[PDB]
């Protein structure tokens, strides 16, 4: 019932419709992780859509999404931010976050102001696993005005997670696989030199996906499974 409910449903639906389609240049492949990028410059602004897939043993989609969304563990895995805070809590599954990013010479420092929502998308019936999604997308908020010290990036990011699993036995983490699709469409919000930006992305996206997925595996190991 919060004021962004209509926008959230639009953003989530568009991801479920378009973000799972099969793709674009391979940036890196390492184990089960594949990172792809489409080269796109629009009016000189580098928009380069990013899409990655991964298959992570021993964690569920619900777990992966909880850890990606939960701001309390953010600093345990995220390495590209200087500072962040929660501007507003909209619902138990929806918050607005302001954050500033590490500065990359020679461009101005970027900041971002986004709604971050976590949603369970049921299967047709409970015979099949639900999909979990976290969507982070830019919004306006009067408590976080555009400022003169940072260039305001505009983002649409999603992490979409599918969970793949004898007699009376218990399910073990060794027999669960989480298939992750991560998409990032980032508008840097102003001019940035293309070569510099592209080198940063090439390095930082795979770094993040490795670090983040390893983190969840480490923190869930030996804990009861949250489906
Ligand atoms: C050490 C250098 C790093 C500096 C970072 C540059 C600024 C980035 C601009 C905003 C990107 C938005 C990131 C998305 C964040 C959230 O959804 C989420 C929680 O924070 N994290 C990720 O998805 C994890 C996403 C990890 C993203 C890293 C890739 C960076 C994208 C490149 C865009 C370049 C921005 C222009 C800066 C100047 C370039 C010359």
């Amino acid at each position: 019932t919060h004021r962004f409910v209509q926008k959230v449903e639009e953003m989530v639906q568009n991801h479920m419709t378009y973000s799972l389609q099969d793709v674009w240049q391979l940036v890196v492949e390492e184990g089960e992780m594949k990172v792809y990028r489409r080269e796109v410059e629009e009016n000189g602004i580098v928009l380069d859509p990013l899409k990655a897939t991964h298959a992570v043993k021993g964690v569920t989609g619900h777990e992966v999404c909880n850890y990606f969304w939960n701001v309390d563990v953010r600093n345990d895995w995220e390495t590209t931010i200087e500072n962040f805070h929660v501007v507003e809590t909209l619902a138990d599954n929806a918050i607005i976050i302001y954050q500033t990013h590490k500065r990359v010479w020679p461009a101005s420092q970027r900041d971002v102001l986004y709604l971050s929502v976590i949603r369970k998308i049921p299967a047709l019936t409970e015979n099949d696993p639900e999909t979990w999604i976290v969507c982070n997308f830019s919004v306006d908020h009067d408590s976080a005005p555009l400022n003169n010290r940072c260039v305001r990036a505009k983002i649409n990011v999603a992490m979409i997670c599918q969970t793949l699993v004898e007699g009376n036995q218990e399910i073990s983490r060794d027999n669960i696989l989480c298939k992750i699709t991560y998409v990032a469409n980032v508008n840097p919000g102003g001019w940035a030199p293309a070569s510099v930006l592209r080198a940063v992305a090439k390095r930082e996206y795979p770094k993040f996906l490795k670090r983040f997925t390893s983190y969840v595996q480490e923190k869930t190991a030996g804990k009861p499974i949250l489906f």
